[PDB]
């Protein structure tokens, strides 16, 4: 299937680049998954003092059977990277919310190698409580600044990536865990560790 809208304005693709920091004003090969519920514009803008990929995204509030139909679902396509000796992926991610109260977001992490079937997640989802948020500090540009890691040793379906298993795609997703997010989100420095 393919969520389809008008033709939006994205900044310009750029081209696969890890670490991906977004600085030549382009998205740096990142672009919504087909399948995204979200296909508004990703555009690059500054985010505690450095240039970060950006959306908006308000959940419904009729909340889908299928828990990433309504997700922002993000694809670094045909990088064709691998891990290397790194134990984790990770990378800046930024709220800036007009409303969050309740529920969570919960955020994944997969690849797409050629040896597994293209597809191999990373087990270790990680949830962040919108109840949290109003004690957390914010950036001087009143953003909620997460760094979020994955365990790279840590992959469903006894799949296994070892230092050399290419990985073709990177994808993550936003997915909202009975939430009444609205905002913008904002990714930086997403690179291996
Ligand atoms: O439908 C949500 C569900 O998706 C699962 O991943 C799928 C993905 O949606 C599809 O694009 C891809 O081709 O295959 C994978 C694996 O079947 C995901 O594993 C679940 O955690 C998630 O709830
Ligand atoms: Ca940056």
């Amino acid at each position: 299937r393919a969520v389809v809208e008008a033709p939006v304005e994205h900044a310009p693709i750029g081209k696969a680049t890890l670490p991906s920091t977004f600085e030549d004003s382009t998205r740096q090969g990142w672009a919504w998954d087909a399948t995204s519920g979200v296909q508004s514009a990703l555009t690059i803008k500054d985010a505690n003092e450095s240039k970060a990929i950006s959306w908006e995204v308000k959940y419904p509030e009729v909340k889908p059977v299928d828990g990433w139909a309504s997700a922002p679902r993000i694809m670094l396509g045909n990088v064709n990277t691998t891990r290397g000796n790194n134990k984790y992926l990770t990378f800046d991610f930024y709220l800036k919310p007009t409303q969050a109260s309740k529920g969570s977001l919960t955020i994944s992490l997969a690849f797409a190698p050629p040896s597994l079937g293209f597809w191999a997640q990373a087990t270790g989802d990680v949830n962040i409580p919108l109840s949290s948020l109003s004690k957390m500090k914010k950036t001087t540009d009143g953003l909620y600044h997460f760094q979020v890691k994955y365990d790279l040793d840590k992959i469903n379906d006894g799949k296994v990536l070892t230092a050399n298993t290419v990985l073709r795609d990177i994808t993550i997703v936003v997915a909202d865990g009975n939430s009444d997010f609205a905002g913008t989100m904002y990714l930086d420095n997403i690179r291996f560790e």
